[PDB]
């Protein structure tokens, strides 16, 4: 891996920001690797989470938020167009009302803001992946 | 311009970070547009500056830092391979001992750290340019 995992990046996000994550799962899909991205409101991992994104490769994605320390209503999609064994590109674009999530150029979901994205102070990338790069663009 | 100018981006920099700035001068070179990039230690524009980079297009570049409110010893280079009227790409890569500055893929200078780059909390891009994008990569 080019970066440590878990990778905790301090960030300032605004509408128009794009978080681009490139990496590779460290297990084949029959071994169910996971990839997790958390948009944290502080560096402390017990802080609230504006957007939690957990992929079970070859299976499904779960999304949620954590508010006042409580996990809210979970959202899910079965569209996870990752390829077994290959590097992926995960783009999270901050729109005015939602995070748009793209996997290898394919829009899979729009997760609507329940707190403003400017409250996000740290992005954590975790679980069963090797990381090539993380970019934050405006 | 795609972004406001002056553009003040809150950042966290570490060794291995790369700041990529894409834009276009808003005047032809015979009218001496300038481009300025400041690595500020706070959002306040009177805070100390770890790395100040001021291009006079078609002429020369000045670099400096501001410590305890005082401008230090100015450094300069005449290598400024920007093209009149065209979009440029300005990359500032954070090495362990210096900032490496590349203009349109060409390394022009290495500005050595006098305070650690982790002290940089805001990057300001200013003066006579239109901005296409600013990315911070690790
Ligand atoms: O919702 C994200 C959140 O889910 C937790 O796991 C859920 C699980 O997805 C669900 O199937 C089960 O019924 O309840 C669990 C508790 O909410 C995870 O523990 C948590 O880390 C998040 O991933
Ligand atoms: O060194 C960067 C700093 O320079 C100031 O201008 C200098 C100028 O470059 C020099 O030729 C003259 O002799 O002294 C001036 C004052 O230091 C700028 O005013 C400042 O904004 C920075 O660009």
């Amino acid at each position: 891996s080019s970066l440590p995992v878990p990778y905790k990046l301090p960030v300032s996000l605004s509408v128009g920001s794009c978080v681009i994550i490139k990496g590779t799962p460290i297990h084949s899909f029959i071994n169910d690797p996971q990839l997790q991205v958390d948009f944290y409101t502080d560096m402390d991992e017990d802080s609230d989470i504006a957007f939690h994104f957990r992929v079970r490769f070859g299976n499904h994605v779960v999304m949620n938020r954590r508010e006042f320390g409580i996990w809210m209503l979970e959202e899910t999609t079965d569209y996870v167009p990752f390829e077994d064994g290959k590097q992926f590109e995960l783009c999270i674009y901050v729109h005015y009302n939602e995070y748009e999530i793209k996997v290898n150029g394919i829009r899979i979901y729009g997760f609507v803001h329940r707190i403003p994205p400017s409250f996000v102070k740290m992005v954590q990338v975790s679980r069963d992946i090797s990381l090539t790069s993380v970019c934050v663009c405006n």
